[PDB]
């Protein structure tokens, strides 16, 4: 059915008594200046539980996603904390090269942003709030064990087109309601570019609703690939 | 009803099969110089498929496991890196600086580790091999998205003593048979001491066996706080 008002105060009040029951302080999240992380955060935040976001650029990101991300946290309130995981992103790519690709870099950058907020977590005993919604949840377009990781997950229910709405409802910053969902690998990505298939097309799949020849290929292959990154791993039967 | 030779053939066979369905070509595995991670590396070894061994030492781990781990490695004759996660753990560290202990430390340098089994694995299409046992499944004696962090989890239904039993049929070399378990963390460090309560008592309550109440006391106080290691990330039911 959904309506903005009412999902958020549910996801508030879940969000609480989750925190509560963890049981846990509050919670930390990372800010990329998108669309997905902006609602959790500002759902966070009603909560009255501390919430503290990270801003993790790496080399790769832009100026005005660093921007719009501390001009919610300023509207929000809230603790925060940007440091820049290149130098310890440059560190960890030298030391492999006895063993040596873009999908690794973006991969290695999720994973050193789930260590910075792991390890503020673990000092402020918040839990790790991840920003998967349904769409990301089905194309596995996450890293394992990077912004795949994390204790909870607000909006992985929700439909691209639900997560906007709830954007809107919470007076989000114009312009992320506005810009491309991306991953800020380089200047210029998009999401939809990447995948082949566009968000309205996913979220239609999701709803039993017809879509292009293209897109269900697209929607499948990507599906199909990750079947892994939702499981927790193998185990034996005996 | 545990028999070395037969219980490793069965794991040698899953291992194998779980690999080719996965799809992958191989194996990836971080060689500590313990015997979870010298068992683990033995049985895929034992599939024919390629296997590649990261030995990935801080500054306070001992000399004495890096050399065990290549002791082993010679034995096995596989491929493998020994790199130091010191200089990406330094910038790491350093740049936590506006928010920021040993068991802090200890987890960073977990995750740094499953970042070096992921970057080598994607590059070369294998899938990491965790080493959990069920004393530490249990225990939640390990690092959440670190070395709880793996494709495949081999030894995860086995008591310590059942590793140990598979060691000796693997013929592991002896000092690694005969040292104390331990994360590495400082000099003299054993797994024992940190837990409070033996292996054996461990091994002894997951086979419904009696244990005395300071061990009992020791089990429930580290199950209890890890309920959430061991599981997906919570989502909501609406
Ligand atoms: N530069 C960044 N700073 C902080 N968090 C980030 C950054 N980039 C990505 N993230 C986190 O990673 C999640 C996944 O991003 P995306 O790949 O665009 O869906 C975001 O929702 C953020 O929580
Ligand atoms: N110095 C190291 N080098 C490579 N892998 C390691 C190292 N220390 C720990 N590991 C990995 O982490 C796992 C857990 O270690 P432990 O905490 O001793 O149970 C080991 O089984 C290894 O696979
Ligand atoms: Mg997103
Ligand atoms: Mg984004
Ligand atoms: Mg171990
Ligand atoms: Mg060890
Ligand atoms: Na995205
Ligand atoms: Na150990």
């Amino acid at each position: 059915d959904f309506s903005p008002k009412e999902y958020s105060q549910k996801l508030v009040n879940w969000l609480s008594d989750s925190c509560m029951n963890y049981p846990a302080e509050g919670f930390v999240i990372g800010l990329s200046g998108g669309i997905d992380s902006a609602v959790a955060a500002s759902l966070a935040v009603k909560t009255g539980l501390p919430t503290t976001a990270l801003i993790l650029p790496s080399d790769n990101n832009q100026h005005q996603d660093m921007q719009d991300a501390l001009e919610l946290i300023e509207m929000l309130n809230i603790e925060h904390y940007t440091i820049s995981i290149q130098p310890a992103y440059e560190a960890f790519l030298a030391s492999t090269q006895s063993f040596t690709q873009l999908v690794i870099k973006g991969n290695a950058q999720a994973r050193l942003r789930m260590m910075y907020l792991y390890a503020y977590a673990q000092q402020y005993n918040r839990i790790v709030i991840g920003t998967d919604n349904a769409c990301e949840w089905y194309m596995g377009y996450f890293t394992k064990f990077g912004d795949g990781a994390a204790d909870i997950l607000p909006l992985v229910n929700l439909k691209k087109s639900q997560v906007f709405e709830l954007g809107k409802y919470l007076d989000v910053p114009k312009n992320i309601l506005d810009k491309a969902p991306s991953a800020g690998l380089w200047q210029g990505q998009t999401d939809e570019d990447e995948m082949g298939v566009t968000y309205q097309e996913i979220d239609d799949f999701l709803d039993g609703k017809q879509v292009s020849a293209k897109a269900l290929e697209r929607i499948n292959f990507w599906h199909n690939r990750s079947h892994h990154k939702r499981k927790l791993a193998l185990t034996p039967n005996f």
